[PDB]
């Protein structure tokens, strides 16, 4: 089990630079329509987007895609991104649609600067809508997406800030920002994260798969009682024991087996580990656990 | 932190489909020229790789990228690959070199399948001589590369066999097996893992800048003799001290703390963490803790 990014050549040849004015950041270009961060027309400086919007100047945005500039043609502002329509269709435009996140979704983010690539990761949104990814000054913009089976790419987030506690928040591609978090240099606090409970079962299945059982509680406890359970120590609610039968027939574990396991486990695993961890690991969903496992 | 990999895009149009007989794992095309794994002329039985290359028949191999097949012209071994020619240079070819690998270097893997790329991770080679990846069946041939400010590709490893550890081993582009590991399906244990101790100075830096200090101790051990001491606990020598001096100015603290800082804690941490770990942590090179904190 490693945390791994898909393949990014697709989305690379979507990245492009946007400057308006001094302000620099990342914009995804598809078909003729540029979108990125509603920030880069902020002034120097509360930010008021609307008057910073009315006063814009289309001549003061450059766009361009490895040094050859795309002409502006209009723009447009949706909550907290911009849609920048453009004089030129990108040709490398993939199949693709926009999808919004839910916490527990797993993602990869293509971490850019100055609109060239760095870096692929994978990441989890979080049940606080934010992600601990890796990113300086410079990745505002930095797309996130998921790649399906038929080979259609799926955006959903454009990088926006980082908290004071190193969170990192975006929006998706309408503009909303996940969590609701401000566009804004502010003081803001995200609540707490809670344990992503289908992650920590898809892990514990991982770890059976591995030969990893020491942990494995003899007895049961069911969807109701863990989510009692799980609103009382920090663990979001369990989904639905049917979605895992791919795994517990693979290993004749029951999720009800594995919920108890992890209120066990919760109390601490006591100077053993599990797959290399010191404590329950929430960084992995079910499809990526059956995906890395099996292919599938 | 957060380990990534380098996008992925160039590598990606190297990558094909590599089939001989009934046989089928993965190679990279550069000009004119695919390079996979020789297990792929293997018979269906220890095989004797001069015979199976002596009664080898071009007709017999199937290469194609992206269900484009190519021309098979000829075909040479060179210890634990095949060079095989095609008819046609592949056009995406990317600037590039060939680099070996030494224990302590990280790189860039681009797992694939039927040569189809499906992820791509960050890896450090072990002093072992082994990698930890992620890799199921089919992923044989899957490549490993750098790229360099320049642009230039550094092509490093192609994926060969996964040991019964779960370890996994390649070889470089001409054909060493990285650790002299047989490319064979004999039963092969690999030495003892050893702490990157250059990476473990790496990860206590990026603590001190995180805030993180609870552990830092004020004795210092000179190089020698942390050297002497690493040989006897499970860590390599710590090989230079001067390329920390960057983190050394900016948190005050000198490399000899550091060596006497993880002497102090390479047994655990109680019950404390250190950005989230609970043992000492060498996943990340300077170079990576550097380029992730600063850019640089
Ligand atoms: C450490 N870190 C991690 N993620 C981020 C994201 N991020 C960012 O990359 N850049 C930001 N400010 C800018 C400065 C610029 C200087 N030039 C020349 N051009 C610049 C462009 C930007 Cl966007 N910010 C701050 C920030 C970005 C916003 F979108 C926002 F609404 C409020 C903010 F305070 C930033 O967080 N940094
Ligand atoms: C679980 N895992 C992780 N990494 C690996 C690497 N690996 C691999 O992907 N495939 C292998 N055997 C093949 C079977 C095939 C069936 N078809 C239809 N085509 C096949 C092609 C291959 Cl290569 N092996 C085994 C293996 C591969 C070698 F290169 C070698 F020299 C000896 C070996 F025993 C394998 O390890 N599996």
């Amino acid at each position: 089990l490693k945390k791994m990014a898909q393949p990014s050549g697709c989305v690379e040849r979507c990245v492009v630079r946007v400057c308006y004015g001094s302000t620099v950041l990342n914009g995804v270009w598809l078909g003729d329509t540029v979108t990125c961060p509603r920030h880069v027309i902020a002034p120097s400086t509360l930010i008021d987007y609307d008057h910073a919007y009315s006063t814009m100047r289309l001549h003061n945005f450059s766009v361009s895609h490895n040094g050859v500039f795309l002409g502006v043609v209009g723009v447009t502002m949706h909550g907290s991104v911009l849609r920048i329509k453009v004089s030129q269709s990108n040709v490398h435009t993939p199949k693709h649609v926009f999808k919004t996140l839910k916490p527990g979704d797993s993602f990869n983010i293509l971490a850019c600067y100055e609109g060239i690539a760095s870096g692929v990761f994978g990441v989890n949104l979080r049940t606080n809508f934010t992600i601990k990814g890796s990113f300086i000054n410079g990745a505002c913009g930095s797309p996130g997406y998921n790649v399906r089976n038929d080979g259609t790419v799926e955006f959903c987030y454009l990088h926006q800030i980082e908290l004071g506690s190193g969170a990192h928040v975006g929006s998706d591609f309408t503009g909303s920002v996940y969590g609701n978090f401000d566009d804004q240099p502010s003081l803001q606090v995200e609540s707490a994260n809670l344990m992503l409970s289908d992650n920590v079962v898809a892990f514990l299945y991982a770890a059976l798969l591995n030969g990893c059982r020491w942990w494995l509680c003899s007895t049961r406890v069911n969807v109701d009682g863990f989510n009692e359970w799980a609103m009382a120590n920090g663990y979001t609610s369990v989904s639905s024991v049917e979605c895992y039968s791919i795994l517990a027939a693979k290993t004749g574990v029951s999720v009800e087996q594995l919920l108890a396991s992890i209120q066990h486990l919760h109390e601490g695993f006591g100077g053993k580990n599990i797959l290399g961890y010191s404590s329950l690991c929430d960084e992995f969903t079910l499809a990526e656990v059956v995906k890395q496992m099996y292919g599938v």
